[PDB]
């Protein structure tokens, strides 16, 4: 028998317990009800509430029967609707037949309404900091807003609704023009506009662009409140026009901008259907506008943003608050020289990315089902025999599966008093007889290994010494959380790991504890980190840790607390050491890799994992991953999986995994297991191709890790975070950037071959081919299950670790501590500039920076000095003559000469490529290129009409050329740049017309010419006629046509801009 009602449940933001009250939290005018449950089901039984109003005592409330359910009976009890500053105090009872009374609280509430900003009444400018004193819409507050500026382009606001706290300071460098009607706030990078009466805020750009501005009828800025006791929400509201799109939000599934919808800053472990639910498991309050701003609220608590959800042309935020009056609001507006200077603004507020070693970027293999040391030989061995040279190792099934901090099988005395183990405490036998030797053997084969690790001490109820040992040990040291009571907190018993107890990782000593017992994981088997999952376990309002928080305020922060705590352990032993978690809130970016969660095997997963990826991009969190394929649902088809290889070998870190613990047959995500499952042996080639392109790219992909660490700027990104100001950019979501220069447009949809790439002004050059395709429109790429569209920009210095075959995807092996031959890719354009980080010389940063200069027939390379031979592959048409230091290198005929040679230069006539190869040298040398064109524009690339192509006359550049172009109503169109800027240019044809002379009828963007074409001596001759052309902007059409007046047959190999 009993009684229970508990007002907040477990406080979650989606369900609610059957016994709480409604509204939580209540505001004038709203009904007040109180769900009740007793037990058991009985006649007779009275249930009704004690309680006061203000200090009053008021008469009881009855309860009424609401429904039973199972053992209990459910009761609701109407207390009726309060007034603002109402203070509320009840006990609910219940008793039968005038017998025993049970009874829960007491439990107070105060009753609140919302006031806001009226007026700025004066202003004071103490130097650092801007003071704004304001009357408020109601309410006896004297509120003070203050501003800062954490740097000349990122501004902070600070709000105190009773003006009793005081703004932190900031820069120094702004000026104001305070008048009666208006303050205007100045810095080199910022104009800020504030109306006095009503107080407004318009941000503007220092040339005056507006970035946002506060919603056009004022009133803006507000706080819940009783007037006495409690704050528990701010709220702002900002004005916004139709098209503005709004990015980032922590990790989305469900859309990459949240124009539209409520986003909940809410970490929250949801298994599979994150998108439809569009729930998460990382919540960031920070968005980045495609307006050129960014707004982070800065606070760990709840907020909701409403992205022009309610009304039309307007976005809010509405933050909780556990009700202390103290606690400022706080949240910043952030521009910068670029977007992706804003993320790096705001990762100077919350923290940079942490660079990781070089490992964490080759191929991660992983598998829930390897449970023993011979699943772990036969994993070695299978990637051996496929040759798969991947670098990072999970075990998830490793442990005795009750303190998680040992070995499955191992035998020990058991410790008590919170004592930690060695390796030698231990007798290891069954599926881990030598863990230390299993270790040796990962290394052996160039891998590094992690372990899978939660923030929970379980407990299932069963008995199990070492787990009850520390379970007693961590209680009565005070190392969990407190439910409020002074028990121990658990999570949920409905929950994952429910009953279970989480290490306080706030309690600086519970975390020497609990690492202490992992110790000797990292001393003396040797591992390479830890799979820190879940987290998204803190439920409960008085849920009380260490440092004074509670659960409210600590939800979101607890994954991080978490996850930074461990990366920081083993980072403290093993520096090479790399962590990989999921969930997290501000600050995620500092400690590790982040993978995308718990996703099914299918195609509408793919496409929600890399929205995922490039939301998370966006707030900070570049270092992401992905179970490539999906890790449960049925086995993925053949055509899944070889989509997701490619976008996963172009992504910022490339993991397969599997969900089952025991299946039969495997369900590993492997190559290898894929071909099994699927019957399809081609999986095994594409997986190669993909994974040697991933480690031909691993300089560039380094690189860009770097630069992330560096200068905030994320690996893989939405397109808009490169192009803001592009229409066709806000809301793609099926292609991205890769590193400074690649653009990767992934198949994401079942059955599609016909692949849309929207292409940004500019030059783009197909990275697998030559293919030219210059930008400002969406172009169709065809692309077999085997293909993946990836462009280089204009300008683009790409290095890569190559075979002497040269070519993207040659295996180079996994061998992290050397190149095989250096290479950097070069698309040459006006002037570029690259920083180089050259990890396997020390670290150092190589600037290459190469000048073309097409209207003389040049290409300059400022090599600096390196430790290893370099080669250059400069997209070009063929020198006559290449120079080092202005002394003339030879010209190798083949490619075996170029290898042989030491310094030298050969033409790869196929990718239209110029290979250079410099010594190694203690100085700066300069390379030339001299009597180069722009690379050729391959007839066999162009748009056919009623023609075919072949391979079978030689000496053509490119895969061939147009043959049978013979007869009327056949053409041949190129898409086609002017070199140089827009211009008067000479239009080499190349071609071949062994029977007579031919004619065709150009068009340039519709302007009309024929050209002759005169016989050569045979259909094994060449020739080239020059033909002046006009050459405009952006893309020209050029068309070559056989009208009614044309005549005679050409091979047509290709077409040359020059001056
Ligand atoms: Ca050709
Ligand atoms: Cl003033
Ligand atoms: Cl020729
Ligand atoms: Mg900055
Ligand atoms: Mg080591």
């Amino acid at each position: 028998d009993g009684e229970y009602h508990s007002p907040y449940g477990d406080d979650d933001l989606y369900t609610v317990q059957p016994t709480e009250r409604s509204p939580r939290d209540p505001k004038a005018g709203e009904d007040v009800i109180l769900n009740i449950t007793t037990w058991p089901i009985e006649n007779g039984q009275d249930v009704w509430v004690e309680w006061t109003k203000n200090g009053v005592a008021q008469e009881n409330v009855t309860a009424a029967y609401d429904y039973n359910s199972g053992n209990n009976t459910y009761w609701k009890a109407d207390l009726g609707k309060f007034e603002k500053g109402d203070e509320i105090t009840y006990t609910t009872k219940g008793s039968t037949n005038g017998g025993t009374a049970y009874e829960s609280g007491p439990f107070t509430f105060y009753v609140t309404d919302w006031e806001y900003v009226q007026d700025v009444t004066s202003v004071v400018d103490n130097g650092d900091s801007i003071t704004l004193n304001m009357t408020a819409t109601a309410g006896d507050f004297s509120p003070k807003l203050y501003l800062s500026f954490e740097d000349l382009d990122t501004l902070r606001m600070e709000l105190s609704p009773t003006g009793k706290e005081t703004g932190h300071a900031g820069k120094s460098g702004y000026t104001v023009e305070d008048t009666a009607e208006k303050v205007t706030v100045t810095t080199e990078d910022l104009s800020i506009e504030i109306q006095k009466s009503p107080y407004r805020m318009e941000v503007h750009q220092a040339d005056g662009t507006l970035l946002t501005s506060e919603y056009t009828t004022a009133n803006s800025l507000g706080w819940l409140t009783d007037g006495k006791n409690v704050i528990n929400q701010y709220q702002n509201n900002f004005m916004t026009p139709s098209d503005e799109a709004f990015y980032g939000f922590g990790e989305r599934y469900d859309t990459i901008n949240q124009r539209g919808k409520d986003v909940e800053t809410y970490v929250y472990n949801e298994y599979q259907d994150q998108a439809q639910t569009e729930r998460t498991y990382l919540a960031v309050p920070f968005f980045v506008s495609a307006n050129k701003y960014g707004m982070y609220v800065n606070s760990d608590f709840h907020s909701q943003f409403q992205m022009a959800s309610k009304v039309e042309d307007k976005y809010s935020f509405v933050l909780d608050n556990d009700g202390d009056m103290t606690n400022m609001l706080d949240y910043y507006v952030i521009s910068g020289k670029d977007q992706n200077d804003i993320v790096n603004n705001y990762t100077d507020i919350t923290g940079k990315t942490t660079l990781l070693p070089k490992w964490a970027f080759g191929l991660w293999m992983s598998a829930n089902e390897w449970d023993r040391e011979s699943d772990v030989s036969s994993a070695l061995s299978n990637a051996k025999a496929n040759d798969i040279p991947a670098t990072g190792f999970v075990l998830e099934q490793w442990s005795d599966e009750e303190t998680y901090y040992i070995w499955n099988n191992a035998t020990y005395t058991a410790k008590k008093n919170g004592e930690a183990f060695s390796y030698d405490d231990f007798t290891f036998n069954g599926k881990w007889t030598d863990p230390k030797g299993m270790v040796d053997s990962v290394h052996d084969a160039g891998m590094n290994i992690v372990l899978w690790q939660v923030p929970v001490l379980k407990d299932d109820g069963t008995v199990y010494e070492q787990r009850d040992n520390d379970e007693e040990y961590m209680i009565s040291q005070g190392y969990s959380a407190d439910d409020g009571t002074g028990a121990p907190y658990r999570v949920p018993a409905s929950q994952w790991f429910g009953n279970g107890i989480l290490l306080d990782f706030t309690n600086k000593d519970a975390v020497d504890w609990w690492t202490s017992q992992r110790e000797y994981l990292l001393t003396e088997v040797g591992i390479d980190g830890f799979k820190t999952d879940g987290g998204e376990m803190v439920w409960g309002r008085d849920t009380t840790f260490s440092n004074g928080e509670k659960g409210q305020e600590m939800r979101n922060r607890y994954p991080t607390d978490y996850v930074s705590s461990y990366f920081d352990f083993a980072k403290s032993i093993n520096p090479e050491a790399v962590s990989f978690s999921r969930s997290g809130t501000s600050g995620a970016q500092k400690s590790g890799i982040y993978w995308s969660g718990d996703q099914t095997s299918t195609f509408d997963s793919f496409q929600a994992s890399l929205k995922a990826g490039l939301s998370a991009s966006t707030s900070g969190v570049s270092y992401w991953a992905w179970d490539m394929a999906g890790f449960t649902g049925d086995y993925p088809t053949a055509e899944l999986y070889k989509r997701a290889t490619a976008m996963a070998a172009f992504a910022p870190i490339m993991q397969f995994h599997s969900e089952k613990s025991d299946p039969s047959p495997s369900e590993e995500r492997s190559p290898w297991n894929a071909v099994a499952r699927t019957g399809d042996e081609t999986i095994l080639p594409t997986f190669q191709k993909y994974l040697y392109t991933r480690m031909n790219l691993l300089p560039y992909i380094y690189t860009a890790a770097k630069d992330t660490a560096d200068n905030g700027k994320s690996m893989m990104r939405q397109m808009a975070m490169d192009y803001p100001e592009d229409v066709n950019a806000r809301d793609l979501d099926e292609q991205y950037m890769f590193g400074d220069d690649l653009l990767v447009a992934p198949i994401v949809q079942e059955g599609q071959t016909e692949k849309e790439v929207y292409l940004p002004e500019g030059e783009w050059v197909d990275i697998w081919n030559g293919g030219v395709h210059p930008g400002g429109e969406t172009i169709s790429y065809y692309a077999d299950v085997d293909t993946l569209p990836v462009f280089a920009k204009a300008g683009a210095i790409i290095p890569m670790n190559m075979t002497d075959g040269y070519q993207l995807g040659q295996n180079v092996g996994n061998d992290l501590k050397s190149y095989d031959n250096l290479t950097f890719r070069v698309y040459p354009s006006g002037d570029s500039e690259y920083s180089f980080y050259d990890d396997v010389n020390g670290g150092e940063m190589r600037d290459i920076s190469v000048s073309e200069d097409f209207a003389n027939e040049k290409v300059s390379v400022d090599l600096p000095a390196m430790a290893d031979e370099t080669t250059m592959q400069v997209f070009s048409t063929e020198p006559t003559s290449v120079t080092i230091d202005g002394a003339d290198v030879a010209k190798a005929d083949t490619l075996d000469a170029f290898n042989e040679a030491t310094t030298g230069y050969y033409y790869d006539t196929v990718q239209n490529l110029t290979y250079v190869k410099a010594a190694a040298k203690d100085a700066k040398q300069a390379i030339v290129l001299n009597g180069v064109n722009h690379a050729p524009y391959e007839a066999e690339f162009g748009h056919l009409t009623n023609v075919t192509t072949a391979s079978d006359h030689a000496g053509y550049t490119g895969t061939g050329f147009v043959a049978g172009f013979d007869a009327e109503k056949e053409a041949v169109e190129f898409d086609i740049d002017a070199v140089d800027g827009a211009s008067d240019y000479t239009m080499e044809v190349r071609y071949s017309a062994g029977v007579e002379d031919a004619t065709r009828t150009v068009y340039i963007n519709g302007k009309k010419q024929q050209i002759t074409l005169p016989k050569t001596a045979n259909w094994d001759t060449w020739n080239t006629v020059e033909v002046p052309v006009t050459l405009q902007a952006g893309n020209n059409q050029v068309v070559f046509d056989f009208e009614a007046d044309d005549t005679a047959g050409i091979n047509f190999d290709h077409v040359v801009i020059k001056k």
